[PDB]
């Protein structure tokens, strides 16, 4: 599995504009929502599950870039896998979108799969 | 059990307002204040004890994300179980919350569980 | 144990004003020195090791957030046990105070315990 | 191996310009690519892989470097070794270059290993 | 073993001028180069190494710390042991020397050991 195959899906020049902590079946989690810079569109939901899905080991590494990239407001494209997340209280909180990567942007192009 | 349960309590438009960090029973703890951004109600204080309740595994994530939201001063959503500790000096001074979520919040809605 | 016991002693309204960090016997350490935030009073030195006293468990927080506080300069209380480290030559460099908590402090109050 | 083998690459007065953090084989991986300072050649694309390669240990030490030097934009010494990630699409997007170390610049030197 | 002992080295009123981080057989390192803040003297280079020595523990806490100082360049004292390192191209390119503590440095003297 990798961040950038093609049966992921990313969305470019978003930022991040809220972030969620919490714990679900005794597995720390986060969530994201971001936006796009320029306005357009809808937003984006997408979390990571510590101890949940293929994309487990890259949840502490992902949460702090997160973090790093909210702090900021920086530009970025976000990387996800559609219907990961299953409980449906949870899903309709937030997504069933797992987040499976984060790459900065400039103004005309990311640094990361596309 | 998830942060966002019915059974939890959670406090929107806050901010945290003080942070603690101390020793209980082999265990470094936290605790924090928040008020409302406006500056109306009653304070809320929630603590999280490293290595115990079924909330253990959030401690660092949570530490971490306090600490974030405690110095930005944003308004955020605190989440918490009621009633978790039990040590009877600890609690008449801070107070038997466990803290298990934290949400950004905008001026329109908190990003997480309600 | 807990950090409020009233066996322990605290210092309200005083700021970091020094951080050291080193090793010893094995044992990662930092001390740090408060000072009153209106300048009155005496420095307090206390230090935190990472594998002695009761309080070890509590070293990688403590260390976080003194060097948070450190970082901001802003009013804290520390709280401390007395009596704790005995090699001479780091109590006379440092204390014998062992580091069991930090509370930051507001005007009027501070949000930790107190007798 | 080291960092500064003969055998490893480096590339002066860069700039941290651009991160990426990712999954590939079951190990978070991150990358950075630097471009000159004077704005002159091409930029250097590097990646380090936790639980992969040689380079394996120092992964969170690297990522955490990477992120200090991506957030102040001062000018550093990239070291890399070639040729060592083998995942083609991988490769294709970013490089086959795994980070192998970080220095800080003055205007006239750098601190690690050159020539 | 103490940061303090007196067959250790320390240099006090000295600032962190650059900040490396590498690999060498396995291990993490990083290294630091200070000088005095008046710019007396002569540099003191000083490295600590994760996986080695008595120091390996406090690795971790010393790469923050020096991080940290290298970041807001205030002055420090650097504690150091001498002859540890003898990877010869790397004692040439840094030193031998083992970063063993740091003290802030803001008063009239820097709070750590000075035998
Ligand atoms: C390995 C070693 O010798 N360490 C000693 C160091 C180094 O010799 C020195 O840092 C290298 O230049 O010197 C130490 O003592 C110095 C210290 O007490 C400082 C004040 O913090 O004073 C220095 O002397 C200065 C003094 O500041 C003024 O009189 C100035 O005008 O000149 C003199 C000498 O130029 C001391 O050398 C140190 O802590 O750095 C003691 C170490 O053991
Ligand atoms: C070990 C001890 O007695 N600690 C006291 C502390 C110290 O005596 C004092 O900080 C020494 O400088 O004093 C404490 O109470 C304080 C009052 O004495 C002071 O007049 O007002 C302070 C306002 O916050 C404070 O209430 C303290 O520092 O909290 C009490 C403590 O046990
Ligand atoms: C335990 C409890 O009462 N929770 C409720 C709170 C509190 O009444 C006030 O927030 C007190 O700050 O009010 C809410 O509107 C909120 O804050 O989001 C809904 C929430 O369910
Ligand atoms: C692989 C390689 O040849 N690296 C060399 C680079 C590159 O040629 C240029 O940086 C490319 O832009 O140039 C150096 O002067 C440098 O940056 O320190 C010496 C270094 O050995």
């Amino acid at each position: 599995e990798w961040t950038g195959d093609n049966t992921n899906a990313y969305y470019s020049d978003e930022v991040i504009s809220e972030l969620h902590v919490g714990q679900i079946d005794t597995s720390p989690y986060f969530c994201i929502k971001t936006v796009k810079a320029n306005g357009s569109g809808t937003p984006v939901v997408a979390c990571a599950v510590s101890k949940q899905s293929i994309w487990a080991p890259s949840f502490k590494e992902l949460l702090d870039q997160a973090r790093y990239f909210y702090s900021t407001g920086q530009s970025v494209r976000i990387h996800v896998q559609k219907n990961i997340w299953t409980y449906p209280l949870f899903v309709n909180t937030f997504s069933a979108n797992a987040l499976v990567g984060l790459s900065s942007c400039s103004a005309t192009q990311c640094f990361g799969p596309k």
